[PDB]
């Protein structure tokens, strides 16, 4: 009686061999700079959990950008504040540079360095198939990082891919929503943005792992080599899971919740349908077929499966025949 069990593949065990500070968050004593070392300059954003500003490092000058966050989960701070100690330094990882207290909003203002991103609904649209090809493995640089480190990141979408496409420069940011994989135990499916959602998620599974960020890269994949932006456009997490199965058909999604002894919740009984798998070259059209290559649909169909267990790793992602033609390094 109930559901079977899951385990990551890859970087099973990292954390239980850490010393019990790396990932006991709530334990983290935070070491705090002078908040009037940064003037704000303009608001950028405002989420549910933060506000987010352009801002001047006024001792020399230097642009900044400053997450105000906001005191709705205590917890989810500190989570956050050690994910980013944690992973500073490693490859495309946004550097978290200073930790203030923000004397209006008296919550931890995070202070992280600039990048001239250009937003993604406008440089999706000019991206080459060279371009997707090397951002793709730039990501995959970032999610290896941290999945390594035992951290997923839970979030990944377009918003939160920063890109100086001028100076050829990526950043994965928000880590507000990354946790600490711990095997066997069970997370919150309410993360991820619709769109990015695993179906995992979608099922209500909650023993998830690493490979839900590989989901998501999926995700992106398709809307950025098909030019439809989002693929999967659900209008509630429940269609989310329709649009799903539309494409990838109903029995694989029917054998992944039976191995899993998985339940679906009974209001897919009037809206799933039954649907076959789609070959991906039914979403190939004359103004995005340059961007389409027998390698880039070999690896979106490896990234894009039902079963998190079966997904590419980043690290197997980062050697498939896709990136050969990219220069590395
Ligand atoms: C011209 O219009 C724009 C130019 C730059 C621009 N830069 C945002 C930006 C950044 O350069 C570094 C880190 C973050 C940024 O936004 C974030 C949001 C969250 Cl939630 C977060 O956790 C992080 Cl780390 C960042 C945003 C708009």
């Amino acid at each position: 009686s109930g559901p079977v069990p899951s385990r990551a593949r890859v970087y099973t065990d990292v954390n239980t061999h850490r010393p019990r500070e790396y990932w006991d968050y709530e334990s983290h004593v935070v070491e705090w700079g002078n908040q009037d070392d940064y003037q704000l300059v303009r608001k950028l954003g405002r989420g549910k959990y933060s506000e987010v500003f352009e801002a001047i490092n006024i001792t020399n000058n230097e642009k900044v950008v400053v997450k105000i966050l906001k005191p709705v989960k205590k917890k989810k701070i500190k989570r956050e504040i050690k994910i980013l100690e944690n992973l500073r330094g490693g490859p495309n990882i946004i550097t978290l540079a200073d930790i203030v207290k923000d004397p209006v909003s008296r919550t931890p203002a995070l202070v992280f360095e600039h990048v001239n991103n250009t937003d993604f609904k406008q440089l999706y649209q000019t991206l080459t198939d060279y371009d997707i090809r090397f951002y793709m493995y730039e990501i995959l640089k970032a999610l290896d990082y941290c999945h390594s480190m035992g951290i997923m990141h839970r979030d990944v979408k377009p918003h939160n891919v920063m890109i100086d496409h001028e100076h050829r420069k990526l950043r994965l940011i928000d880590w507000g929503l990354a946790e600490f994989y711990h095997p066997g135990q069970e997370y919150n499916v309410r993360v991820a943005s619709r769109y990015f959602k695993g179906p995992e998620l979608l099922v209500d599974y909650q023993m998830y792992d690493y490979s839900l960020d590989m989901w998501s890269l999926g995700c992106m994949l398709a809307s950025m080599i098909f030019r439809k932006e989002p693929f999967f456009h659900g209008h509630d997490n429940y269609d989310q899971l329709v649009r799903i199965a539309k494409v990838l058909g109903t029995e694989d999604l029917y054998d992944y919740i039976d191995k899993y002894n998985i339940e679906l919740d009974p209001r897919f009984n009037d809206i799933l349908g039954r649907h076959s798998r789609k070959r991906w070259e039914r979403f190939v059209h004359s103004e995005n077929q340059h961007l389409v290559s027998p390698e880039a649909l070999d690896f979106l169909d490896k990234l894009l499966r039902y079963d998190h267990q079966s997904r590419l790793t980043a690290r197997e992602a980062m050697e498939h025949p896709y990136f050969y033609t990219v220069v590395k390094d």
